[PDB]
DNA sequence: TAGGACCC
DNA sequence: CTGGGGTCCTA
């Protein structure tokens, strides 16, 4: 037997929603983003179609940015509550396959399936591909490994509407060449700090000696860097639900602000919001982080602890405004965030 | 507790 | 010119 790591993933997910609904839209750069009006300053792309990316568009470019790449595109809001169902939708059909999954976010999860060495992973990805496009009419691709990263990195050459298998056998023959952000925990910082002491693909990270990762990035991340170098991950495909350690609410404002009662009042606003929204969801707050975003785009984050487990809105909203306060401001500020830490223990 | 990195 | 929302490790 062999314990296979699926890797799922909706093709152009918000787009594919969109389209699903709009058949005059068919064929054409339609972009999901904010508002759906592409002069907006301080707003980017969270979905561009297929057709859109063609010209570049990607998920994070400014819609003004979108707008000067792919002038006749149709940009339409995002519709958070179409997404939240058609992606419960999806689960639902992947958890009744009978296999242990794991839910992340929207678009994605792992499929854990044990299977015997004469029976093929490609025809349960397969069978995942078939029932999703022929219930949801969504398309979505399969990564197959025997990790979660591994999984994950044959779902790339997977896309688009299709499977991929990426094992210890062609691991090196299809990565060993690829620059080291091609492995998933790698981004541009590590790939860039790589190169600059001379790994400059994953082929070279596999064989680096140990103290020249763990000295340059820490005790833990230098040995992982190698692990996932070597094509290795996280193994085990948990179906028990994700507890959140924190919930948070952000504002990037139309104009920087220089009114420190405005500012305040942000604060007072977004405490009060996600309080409200973990009180439903029955946790209770621990900690309390403000951060603050001026017109240069230094992001600081400073966190008070409450003396007690609370849920009080007048203690939470006194504490972030008191949090608030610790920071130099009138210098103008972009944006501002709450952040509520949750207790962990009992629920 | 602060910060930086990554990912969707 | 550069969103919003999470999580993890390092100093
Ligand atoms: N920077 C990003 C990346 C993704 N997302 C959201 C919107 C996406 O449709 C959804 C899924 O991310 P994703 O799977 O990387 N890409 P998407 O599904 O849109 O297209 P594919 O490249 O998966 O086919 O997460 C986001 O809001 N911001
Ligand atoms: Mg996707
Ligand atoms: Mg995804």
């Amino acid at each position: 037997m062999t314990k296979w790591v699926l890797h799922v993933d909706l093709d152009q997910f918000l787009a594919s929603v969109e389209l699903r609904r709009r058949p005059d839209l068919r064929g054409q750069p339609v972009i999901v983003g904010g508002s759906g009006d592409p002069s907006e300053p301080r707003k980017v792309v969270t979905c561009a179609s297929y057709e859109a990316r063609e010209f570049g568009v990607h998920a994070g470019m400014p819609l003004r940015a979108a707008a000067r790449r792919c002038p006749d595109a149709t940009f339409l809001p995002s519709d958070p509550a179409a997404y939240d169902e058609a992606s419960e939708q999806v689960m639902g059909l992947l958890r009744d396959l009978g296999h242990p999954l794991e839910v992340w976010g929207w678009d994605e999860a792992y499929l854990g399936a044990d299977l015997p060495d004469e029976s093929d992973p490609v025809e349960v990805a397969e069978r995942i591909r078939t029932v999703v496009a022929a219930e949801t009419g969504l398309s979505c691709s399969v990564g197959i490994s025997d990790n979660k990263q591994r999984a994950k990195v044959a779902t790339g050459f997977a896309k688009p509407a299709g499977i991929y298998v990426l094992t210890e056998a062609n691991w090196m023959t299809v990565m060993g060449d690829r620059p080291p952000d091609a492995l998933w925990g790698v981004g541009p910082k590590t790939t860039k700090k790589l190169a600059a002491m001379g790994i400059t693909t994953v082929a070279d990270l596999a064989v680096t000696d140990p103290s020249v990762l763990t000295t340059a990035f820490g005790p833990s991340t230098g040995l992982w860097l190698l692990l996932l170098a070597k094509g290795g991950g996280d193994t085990e495909v948990s179906s028990e639900p994700w507890v959140p350690r924190s919930r948070s609410h952000v504002v990037t404002f139309p104009q920087d602000l220089t009114e420190r009662r405005e500012m305040d009042s942000a604060v007072r606003d977004l405490a009060l919001q996600t309080l409200a929204e973990i009180v439903e969801q029955g946790r209770i707050v621990t900690r309390v982080a403000v951060t603050v975003r001026t017109s240069t785009f230094y992001t600081r984050t400073k966190i008070r602890k409450l003396p007690a487990p609370s849920t009080d809105a007048g203690q939470i909203v006194d504490t972030a405004l008191a949090v608030l306060d610790q920071f130099e401001l009138d210098r103008p500020v972009r944006l501002l965030g709450v952040r509520l830490e949750l207790a962990m223990d009992d629920v």
